[PDB]
């Protein structure tokens, strides 16, 4: 029994964490075989910021302006790429602790653990969750570029985010692997902000499956409605529209409870429209949306 | 910017953890030196849970009686010995991936970080309070005895908890790694509960001063009061009193804020008697209280 906010063991990711400094900026890179990840604006100065042309401000780079340190040893850059936001440094030496691990890009919606690092130490693990907006409400401080983002299934490790910024709600923006936003977001100095945000809608109910798989039953109801009706009263909320897929997505947690999805979206609309009456679900007094129906089955099964 | 639940990277851990059957039993161990530490129920049949004698039940034990299993790897198990309620198998091999490591005891309201581990293998991580009741709130399923909490000082590992059982409320009780018992409650089949529980409230101070740093800043008023007038109300509300070394150990955050402590403690009687009024702080509709005050500096600065 119980639900917290469950993050990876992270050991596969620590041992692939390295410091790479470029001038006077030190931030974190991802070591997996021969090649080092990091945020491209490493290689910027307070200058090229309002108009850097990182074409540009790269072709004037050698390679040993890049220095790597993988704890005290240095790693040798052999040659250095960029693609999209993020640069690849090509260093003499194989990562030995190189896990089984592949790029993937995740969607709004979707969660995945942060390994908080600076000056390549591991300080930190935490769940987090992709926003309908595309930022992240992460833990962050100056140092934690390059910080990354990953899911693990089975033995592979997928990664699907590197941290590059902090917005000014606080919020945080950063790419894929693969060096592409996520979301409306550029690596230069503008007045750049998060949109609005929702409620991620499949979440909230894979979480009342979770509280009720616990014991906690008391916003349950003997109504039911439909998913247009249910559709209707949650975009009055914010809420993301729940669709098809996503209700035969909860049919697992459905089946193991015994409530029928709509029966569950029926509960969802009361608290909505009453709140709680100074009660709580799974020790929280709001509606939960940073756990996905994987999550749930994950920690619950 | 951010607040989030941090748990300890826990590679350092993940390399300790083994699989300990004894009989059709099967749960988890700590491996580190040539010694694997594990609950000593794992020797009990359901026969003996309501008046078990472990003297007598491990005596009736031999060695080859215990199978060891680091991955696929089996260990041989050279000495079998009982610490309280743990169980210390000494194993042919001596973990290579030992950390530097240390046991010992936390106090009510200290946090730490969990490895969930199932069959010898590390499935999650989350940060957990060591509640006043000297029960934790856990995420755990059947399975998971033997998986251990710990902290993380520089390189060295912490141990300072090791799972044994779920009381009635779904709540997680458990030893030290010297087998000692948090909490009156033992290793045998009794209508053992948990009793009334209370708010750690250094902690809701501290997590107060997170929001602030963060920018959230609407529950603070110019009032203050006395350290007896603020225990005064809290006690009404079910929460610890304060002590002049909580206040003390709360200097650091005051000064990095200019809010003096007793006047935190002024804007916390204010919440406890009006409620939030619909509003949030660091994304939580209630008084947070497991985070101590060394977590927020470690996370904020
Ligand atoms: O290290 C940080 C940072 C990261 N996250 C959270 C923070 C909170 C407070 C202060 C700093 C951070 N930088 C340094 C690099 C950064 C973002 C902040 O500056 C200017 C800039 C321009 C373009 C990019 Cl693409 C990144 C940056
Ligand atoms: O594996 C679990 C378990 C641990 N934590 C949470 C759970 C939630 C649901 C079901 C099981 C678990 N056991 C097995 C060993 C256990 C506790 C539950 O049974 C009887 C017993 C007697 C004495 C002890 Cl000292 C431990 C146990």
């Amino acid at each position: 029994s119980g639900f917290r906010k469950m993050a990876f063991p992270s050991g596969k990711v620590e041992g692939c964490m390295v410091q790479v400094t470029c001038g006077t900026t030190t931030l974190n890179g991802l070591w997996l075989d021969d090649v080092v990840y990091c945020p491209r604006h490493v290689i910027c100065t307070s200058e090229d910021m309002l108009n850097p042309n990182y074409e540009d401000l790269l072709i004037r780079k050698s390679n040993h302006n890049f220095l790597v340190q993988a704890g005290n040893v240095q790693l040798r850059v052999i040659g250095h790429s960029m693609q999209n936001c993020v640069l690849k440094l090509k260093v003499d030496t194989a990562n030995p602790k190189t896990p089984k691990y592949k790029f993937v890009r995740i969607q709004p919606g979707q969660t995945f653990s942060v390994l908080a690092c600076y000056n390549g130490s591991p300080s930190g693990v935490y769940q987090c969750a992709m926003r309908p907006n595309f930022t992240i409400k992460g833990s962050f401080l100056n140092g934690s570029c390059g910080s990354v983002g990953f899911n693990i299934d089975y033995d592979c490790v997928s990664f699907c985010y590197m941290h590059h910024m902090e917005l000014p709600t606080g919020v945080h923006a950063g790419t894929d692997l693969e060096g592409n936003f996520y979301g409306p977001f550029v690596d230069r100095q503008t007045a750049q902000a998060a949109g609005t945000d929702t409620t991620i809608t499949v979440n909230v109910l894979a979480w009342l499956y979770a509280a009720v798989i616990n014991g906690d039953r008391w916003f349950l109801n003997r109504f039911t409605t439909t998913l247009n009706d249910f559709n209707l009263v949650a975009m009055k909320y914010n809420y993301e529209p729940l669709t098809q897929d996503h209700v035969d997505i909860l049919g697992p947690l459905s089946a193991q409870t015994g409530i029928a999805v709509l029966d569950m979206c029926a509960s969802l609309k009361e608290l909505l429209q009453n709140g709680m009456n100074g009660r709580t679900i799974l020790g929280s007094a709001l509606l939960e949306d940073e756990f996905t129906p994987f999550d749930v089955v994950r920690q619950c099964s």
